[PDB]
């Protein structure tokens, strides 16, 4: 099987929902044929650089992943897009790019974090289109750790337009979509490429953790509590 | 694994949600240790004396999982209350109460259909009463085929309540919750007799179909579409 997971949404004042992903990091992703996180692994970054050792018992934990023959990737969401390559080498996780087709046992797939479905959320469109700016960012990354942390400090969901799901899964010709994003967790059938058509999305992590199996032959989102 | 489904209202208008289940029972099904139908399997019930195909169609299929050794069993829903023992004998399944306590690899579990939780509705809890009279019921199987089917021809969903949940876990002192007719699927935790506790909600068969998966080590939520 291949897994998909999302909007973990991992920090230090959140340690139980912690220990669930690593739970499921030693046992179910270990039998899994590969592992990606489609965005909102943490509820922040502000860098690679940045010593908070959860970042590091999370690497190391997805890094014991790889090093079993489960290959991991990541697609950025909108809390964690500065994630680097730094981070990747530390994980052993591929990057990925906004929006990727896969094949899984011959069915083609469209993944994605899903925040650039929700276009009826300008606010929202504006703020990604500036910090995916390479300058703002690299700007941003230039700045001493302890401004950076302050700059976040300082700046303390809309769901998916409907039409742009259907544009997204036309432009790759797929008629499946996984995606999270919208803490929505739910299947859906629409119409794609004058077909039936499915998007799958992903939940949040809270009392609960939620992964999509692809099989050969199925499509399973499935919750599960933290409860061992 | 022990599987339990709910909220699949089949009715003839919808062939293809029927056509979803029969799927489901001729594979799914069959690697089960036991199949458990917590209510509203029928959009409508007004005896098992209606010679309604599709009635015959279910009861042969679920039959056929009995017969390869796995027991199914049933709790009424709020729909499908008068499903008696003549259709428990034409399809296998064993009428289990309106709440059970079960013992899943050593793990106390509850199930029910759910309407009983529901009690803000008033509405519903009165018209529930009522058809729940034995005399009241039995009048109305009395009446010919043909006026009770305008009877219910004529006739053409409230969340639970949060402290009806807890007292129905406390009764039962149990940390385990499955139940439908909410059409809300779900996992939510709790807390029941001081202790963590979990409500499993299943979903209604639309797009999707969903069944809550028990086993000795784990309990999953699992949302399927009919894509096949
Ligand atoms: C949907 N999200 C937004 C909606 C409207 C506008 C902005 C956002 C949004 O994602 N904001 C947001 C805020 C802070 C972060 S951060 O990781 O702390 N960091 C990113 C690098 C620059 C400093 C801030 C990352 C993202 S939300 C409600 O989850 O924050
Ligand atoms: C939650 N349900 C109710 C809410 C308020 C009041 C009543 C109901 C309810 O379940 N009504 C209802 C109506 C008809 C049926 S029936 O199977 O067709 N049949 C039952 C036997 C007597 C004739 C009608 C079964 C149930 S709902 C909205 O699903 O119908
Ligand atoms: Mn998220
Ligand atoms: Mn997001
Ligand atoms: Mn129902
Ligand atoms: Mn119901």
């Amino acid at each position: 099987a291949t897994l998909f997971i999302a909007d973990l949404h991992l920090q230090t004042e959140e340690p139980e929902i912690t220990a669930g992903f690593l739970r499921f990091l030693q046992g179910e992703a270990r039998q899994a044929d590969a592992l990606y996180i489609l965005g909102d692994l943490f509820e922040a970054w502000i860098g690679d650089d940045d010593p908070n050792p959860l970042h590091q018992q999370i690497a190391s934990a997805i890094k014991a992943v790889v090093d079993a023959g489960v290959p991991c990737y990541f697609i950025h969401g909108n809390r964690d897009f500065l994630v680097g390559q730094r981070f990747a080498r530390q994980s052993g996780m591929i990057l990925l790019a906004e929006e990727e087709r896969l094949d899984l046992y011959g069915r083609e797939v469209l993944i994605m974090h899903g925040d650039t479905l929700c276009t009826d959320d300008q606010g929202y469109l504006a703020f990604r289109a500036k910090v995916h700016t390479p300058w703002i960012q690299r700007l941003f990354l230039a700045l001493p750790l302890f401004i950076r942390h302050r700059i976040a400090a300082r700046m303390r969901i809309m769901d998916v337009n409907p039409q742009a799901v259907v544009d997204a899964m036309e432009r790759h010709h797929v008629q499946w979509l996984i995606h999270g994003h919208t803490h929505r967790p739910a299947v859906h059938e629409l119409q794609a490429n004058g077909q039936p058509a499915w998007r799958v999305v992903l939940g949040a992590w809270h009392s609960e953790g939620s992964m999509v199996k692809v099989t050969p032959d199925d499509v399973e989102l499935i919750h599960f509590p933290f409860h061992h």
